[PDB]
């Protein structure tokens, strides 16, 4: 029975997890850092051991992983970072709070976006205050023109995450390597969807909690042999 | 020049404060060591340095130094490669002894021999050593052949197992134009400086690298330094 563990980072600075932070590289808030500590301590009290870690290229996920690896005295582990595990790209909405989103686009369009699986929000355009900050970030310079999103539907997000799971993470798990994934709600969502074979309506309802380890036990075909478990209280 | 390389040696560890031999023991930075790294990182930030790949040991006092630097220069997203081959020199049986216990037990003449020689290792870490299993049975070394896992190391041993990693895994990255950062330890960095500068044994044994301070090499396309190593920081530092 393979053992797999996911963790989702906690709160970021300037309330950005409630402002469609997306591909903006918001750091963790102090509270989010503390959550990561607690998730780490939990993994330590339970004596978990990993052999390799996967994360995104966004600092709030990376710091969550650093914090965890610190807590469990495993900062020596190999770490692979990939843009394919980034949070969903929210296009023009990146940085808007809920009221500003409604004011600028109207309630009807917002609802359709909230509930649609393959309707992207509007793309982030060059006068967006995050446009060059994200799309001209060195860390994406190896991405083809069609790989760099200006916006993403949830389906887009999953479609770009799944290839990295297939080609990079599955082979590690199959070799018996205990894997830890520190990433974001919507990239984790694609992994949980493909694991449990969930529906679009189902994955759009799943609300993964932040800062607590998410344990999977999988059979020899990478299928869950029970539901997901949490670690802590 | 064609290429630029940055090295950094970690600062003070918890066992430095106890003046104990660490070697492969995985001692964490002291708070002052952590601040050293923050200043080093800040010096890299103020000079606008950019990297593409990082290499480090599997010892937390180097890894945390690298973490602290990547944080300071806002490049936490960079790929990072960890390897035992960049570990501090293994001090064998002296591991965990402090200065007084070492002097008391072995005397000045024998210690002076050890300090001044290049290919004379200290006594091996025997299985009844108090840190034998904490180090030699630590699972981070499970992939090592019985020949690779040292019981003790001369400086020549440490450089001999460091240089293969620099030839096989760092040189290709450099010749590929990747801007490299190595965060490691005094004696593994000694291997690299010895190789880059063609220094003699006598010279390398006399070389003490500053800690928590960015060490900058300007290399030509053959990886030959074109000037002496430079340091980044304020006038005093
Ligand atoms: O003034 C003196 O009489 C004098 C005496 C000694 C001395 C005395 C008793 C001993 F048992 C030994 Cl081993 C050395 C040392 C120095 N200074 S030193 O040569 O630079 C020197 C510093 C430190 C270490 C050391 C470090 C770590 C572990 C073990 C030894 C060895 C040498 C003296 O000026
Ligand atoms: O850098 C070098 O190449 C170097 C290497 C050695 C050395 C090497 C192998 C050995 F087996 C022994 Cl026993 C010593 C010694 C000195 N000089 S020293 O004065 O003797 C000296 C020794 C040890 C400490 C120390 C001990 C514990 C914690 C923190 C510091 C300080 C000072 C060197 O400059
Ligand atoms: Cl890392």
């Amino acid at each position: 029975a393979y053992k797999l563990v996911l963790i989702r980072h906690g709160e970021s600075a300037w309330n950005l997890e409630n402002r469609f932070s997306g591909w903006y590289d918001a750091d963790l808030s102090p509270a989010g850092h503390e959550e990561a500590k607690r998730g780490g301590q939990a993994l330590r009290d339970a004596g978990y051991e990993f052999d390799i870690c996967f994360t995104s290229v966004q600092k709030r996920a990376i710091r969550t992983l650093w914090t965890v690896l610190d807590a469990i005295d495993q900062m020596w582990l190999p770490v692979v970072r990939t843009w394919r595990l980034n949070e969903r790209h929210y296009g023009g909405l990146t940085g808007l709070n809920k009221a500003e989103t409604a004011a600028k686009h109207g309630e009807a369009q917002v609802k359709i976006w909230r509930r649609s699986y393959d309707v992207p929000p509007p793309p982030m355009e060059p006068d967006h205050p995050f446009y060059s900050n994200i799309s001209k970030d060195r860390r994406y310079a190896d991405l083809t023109e069609d790989q760099l999103p200006s916006c993403e539907s949830l389906k887009d997000t999953i479609a770009r995450a799944l290839p990295f799971w297939n080609e990079e993470i599955v082979p590690q798990i199959k070799e018996g390597k205990r894997v830890l994934i520190a990433a974001h709600g919507n990239s984790l969502r694609g992994i949980v969807k493909h694991l449990e074979g969930l529906s679009e309506e189902a994955i759009m309802e799943l609300n993964l909690p932040t800062g607590i380890p998410i344990v999977y036990e999988l059979d020899k075909n990478l299928k869950p042999i029970k539901p997901m478990q949490f670690l802590g209280d």
